[PDB]
């Protein structure tokens, strides 16, 4: 086992739940530019 999390662990952590954490990582990367948080 090289790899570690090739976007399928077997099914055996978080079935349904990839993407909704990428939306987590762009949150930010789509805030910034119509206005990053910030005042």
């Amino acid at each position: 086992p090289d790899k570690d999390f090739i976007v399928n662990p077997s099914d055996l952590v978080l079935d349904n739940k990839a993407a909704l954490r990428d939306y987590l990582r762009q949150i930010n990367e789509y805030f910034a530019i119509i206005g990053r948080p910030r005042f």
